[PDB]
């Protein structure tokens, strides 16, 4: 039985940052890790995600160049040579974070890691077994599928993962969902050239945005090509000739149901949820609390209920996002071995871009929270909405929608919401403000930087 | 003599801020403007030069076309067609300004202004005599111009106004300065296809911003193809049968001078500053102070040393940007008519953006200044170099410099530079921080937005 001061299941964002950490400190700390360093946002995520939408980006500025003086740009964008290039860089990104590692004289244990019945806490992999006072577990989640039993044929779509994997852009395609990752994939596939739709059980996507953002975001959508099916479901998918043929049941509210095939696609991308990966630790060993979808239940220093037993980023399934789990399993390793008892992430402002066309930007409370926080007499609400410069000599428009919400007299700055051309870059410092506490006035009282779309925030009335 | 409560000389940024606000105040203003709403940025300035820039802007991406999975776009820019494109959109918004002016019910007095003998201070514009309790003078600058005396030819160049009425692209440029416009000139006639040079005194650009700005900026001129001829200096000019001969002394220290003629020149551009536009309003009738080069002296209010009688904006002198005569000129508005006896802009922690390639956002103070405002043992710097994700599947890069300036034990953040791309939006908020005195402590304590170049400044260790 070897003996660390800090095992870490799991070498994604929040179980790296952890460890590293905890390093630095003086910890003997081993990341267990059963397949590539980096874990979901470099092999499957925010990585490879982010190169594709810096692609479907220059597919939409080519559209612009014959409006500003260029002669036309003519055509067909060739994917391998993309997908080749961004297979690389994540390569290229593995490599670093075990050098990473390696430097901070972290050990690397490969394989697949188990709780055993042991009474002390401790872990099997591959035959050996490994313990320490302090466990970390960070196995993040897995692309949800439905079930062939509800939906006969789900199988033969493809999730987020298997997205990474395509190696021609599909002819046509129908993405499942209406969170984020459905927003981004639908607006990647489409600038690509892919013919997609977007299949929604409403009738807006981020429903859980601001209203203003949801609204806009739907409409963005339909504007550059995507067609948002409302209010419809998947009933049944099968495989032709030709592709793939989708059943579908259209519910609008007020109507009678109506039942559509689509036929002839290329891919079916599911991008409903996403679920813990805690199934085969053997959790039960220990009597680690789940929440019913396999969630591990912790408290606000990350504990979970079992003593020297912690858990941290998307396996808690609470804000899921890389840079969470790092502010997380790096305030743990401050708060374990740093002796700083109040060591904690506090989860409140958080702020989340969308990678959409035009990308999204949020932090803090929509106008609904606050009004349920502080009431409809305490909360006021600013906004602006126009068509960047960018724009001025084109064809093509694009908008931007902004809006602040304060709260009691002091106006309060509680909530930001944006959508528009630059909000991917804007929105970090408004971040830092209003986790300061700014009020509007704080806003007012700087000076704005012209000609920015950024500045219009500093001068709203 | 008609009377109002406010008279405003100058139609430009400041004076049109100040008039609007004034007159939601219950005042009766009147704007005397000899030329064109919007005065020098909208006519000559930030916006035509904006627009500019999102034209240099798509000739580099453009040349990461093929590298993302396109195929090559092939060619010629055509400066006529974003010319005039531009020039509607200016005359659009002249006919805006105009009617804001209008619906505020403020008067627009055309001509050209001048004080009179009269003892209560009265101007005179076109014969009429015109008087306030409280006039304020917002007349701006212009294009300073060498003296034939000194430089002789130097009337065969143009200034930034000049550029503005090219129809053509110049085939080789030569820009003289060092300063913001200089840079942003020389990056503009690069992109598009100039033969560009940027002559300075110097060794490097930009020489009042930190030095990891001026030096990275110099850099960057010269790997986007700008040939920068440093210690260099213009001795005379000449038309010759085909374009313009440039006469220049080279005087590196420690080293013989090296006289050069550069021949060939279809466009020579003079960046060499800016003087306040007070010689034709007869000030001295009213004994108004102004120093040596005709600026207007103002107390920290805007006061003049003559009672009732103020100036903002560029004719002062101080921080030549669009937002700091509208921000003076509003809180201006706000002591006059609303007796906020405490209402003054703060001059400090302006943000600046530098439309370079690539931007360049600046706020509070240099390494240097912090240096000599706290002292070398109370100041601690931060800073970042990297490569942007844009460019990890591109043969053409750019580099991200950030720098933070803390000051004393508490680690206040005095001071934000950087350069890279994305960083014209990135500046705003945490322009708002800095002016709210956050300290490395807030910026660390924000969840960082992932993947953003704007993390980094979050994440600095
Ligand atoms: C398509 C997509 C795009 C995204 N884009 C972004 C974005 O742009 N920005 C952003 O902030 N977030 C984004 N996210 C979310 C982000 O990727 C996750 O929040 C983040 O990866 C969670 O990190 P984690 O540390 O909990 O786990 P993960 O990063 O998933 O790492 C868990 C690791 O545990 C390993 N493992 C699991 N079980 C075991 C076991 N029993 N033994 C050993 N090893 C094990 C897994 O192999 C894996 O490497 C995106 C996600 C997806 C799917
Ligand atoms: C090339 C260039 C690019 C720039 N880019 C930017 C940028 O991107 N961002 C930024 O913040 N700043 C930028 N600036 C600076 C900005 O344009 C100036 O700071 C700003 O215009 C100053 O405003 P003002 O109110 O003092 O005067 P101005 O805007 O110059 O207006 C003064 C007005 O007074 C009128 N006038 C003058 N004398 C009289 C008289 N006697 N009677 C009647 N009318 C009179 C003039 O016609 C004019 O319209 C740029 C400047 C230039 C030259
Ligand atoms: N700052 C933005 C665009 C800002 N403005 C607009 O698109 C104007 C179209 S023209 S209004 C002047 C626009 N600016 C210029 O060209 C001005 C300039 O040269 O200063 C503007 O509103 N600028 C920002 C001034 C600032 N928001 C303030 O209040 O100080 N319409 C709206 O704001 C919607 C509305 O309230 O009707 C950008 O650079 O894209
Ligand atoms: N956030 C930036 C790029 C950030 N990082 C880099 O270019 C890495 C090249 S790889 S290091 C991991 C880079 N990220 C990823 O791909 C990571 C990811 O998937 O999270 C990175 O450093 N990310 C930001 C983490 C953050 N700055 C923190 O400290 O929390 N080199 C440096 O920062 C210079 C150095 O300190 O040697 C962007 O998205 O362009």
């Amino acid at each position: 039985v070897a003996s660390y001061d800090y095992l870490v299941i799991g070498g994604g964002s929040g179980g790296l940052a952890s460890a590293r950490r905890a390093a630095e400190l003086g910890a003997r700390a081993a990341v267990v890790e059963s397949h590539k360093l980096g874990g979901t946002c470099v092999n499957v995520g925010c990585v490879p995600k982010k190169v594709m939408w810096n692609t479907a980006v220059h597919s939409e500025f080519m559209h612009d160049h014959a409006d500003y003086g260029f002669p036309s740009c003519e055509g067909k964008f060739n994917w391998r040579v993309i997908k080749e290039k961004r297979d690389a860089y994540v390569s290229r990104l593995n490599a670093i974070y075990q050098n990473n590692l390696t430097k901070s004289h972290i050990e690397i244990i490969r394989g697949h890691a188990a709780f055993t019945s042991d009474p002390k806490p401790t872990i099997e992999v591959s035959g050996k077994k490994y313990t320490a006072p302090h466990i970390l577990i960070a196995t993040g989640g897995m692309p949800s599928t439905p079930h062939e039993s509800q939906i006969p044929g789900a199988s033969l779509g493809i999730t987020s993962d298997g997205f990474f994997q395509l190696e021609e852009l599909p002819g046509r395609s129908v993405i499942v969902g209406a969170g984020y990752i459905a927003v981004e994939m639908a607006g990647i596939l489409s600038a690509l050239g892919s013919k997609t739709s977007l299949m929604i059980r409403h009738d807006k996507v981020l429903r859980s945005f601001d209203s203003m953002i949801s609204t806009n975001c739907t409409e963005e959508l339909e504007n550059a090509g995507v067609e948002v099916l409302k209010f419809s479901q998947v009933k049944e998918v099968k495989k032709t000739l030709s592709g793939l043929e989708v059943s579908m049941v259209t519910a609008v509210p007020g109507r009678l149901p109506v039942m559509t095939m689509i036929p002839d696609v290329d891919c079916l991308l599911w991008a409903i949820g996403r679920v813990p990966n805690t199934k085969d630790l053997s959790l039960n060993k220990l009597g680690i609390q789940t929440d019913d979808k396999g969630h591990i239940i912790v408290d606000e220093f990350q504990n979970t209920n079992v003593k020297g037993i912690y858990a941290v980023g998307d396996v808690c399934g609470k804000a899921l996002l890389t840079p969470v789990a790092i502010a997380a399993g790096r305030k743990l390793a401050h708060r374990l071995f740093e002796y700083k008892e109040d060591s904690k992430l506090d989860y409140n402002n958080i702020p989340t871009v969308v990678f959409s066309h035009p990308p999204i930007g949020t932090v803090g409370l929509t106008e609904d929270e606050a009004i349920h926080k502080y009431g409809i007499e305490n909360v006021k609400t600013y906004s602006t909405s126009f068509t960047p410069m960018y724009h001025a000599v084109t064809k093509r428009k694009t908008k931007c929608v902004m809006k602040m919400v304060c709260a009691n007299k002091e106006e309060k700055v509680v909530g930001i919401h944006m959508q528009g051309l630059g909000c991917d870059e804007m929105l970090q410092g408004f971040a830092v403000a209003v986790k300061m506490g700014a009020t509007k006035a704080d806003f007012d009282n700087t000076v704005a930087i012209h000609p920015t779309s950024s500045e219009e925030l500093v001068t709203l009335r």
